[PDB]
């Protein structure tokens, strides 16, 4: 099961998929983090790339393909 949102983007719109609780109190510990609330999307620095691998790695509910 998936929760997602649609975002209206002009006259088109795209549709995005949820994060979980897990994940986002990942996304909260890294130092680079930062939230686009209108794509509501996640990035981050390179520089935190290896720490979020390895939180992802610890939780069964989430499971990252690697860049």
């Amino acid at each position: 099961f998936l929760r997602g949102a649609c975002i209206k983007t002009g006259d088109r719109f795209r549709v995005k998929i949820g994060y979980n609780q897990e994940l986002i109190a990942v996304f909260k510990s890294l130092p680079s983090r930062h939230y686009d609330s209108f794509t509501k999307t996640w990035d981050f620095s390179m520089s935190d790339y290896r720490a979020l691998m390895k939180a992802v790695e610890r939780l069964s509910t989430v499971s990252l393909k690697p860049l």
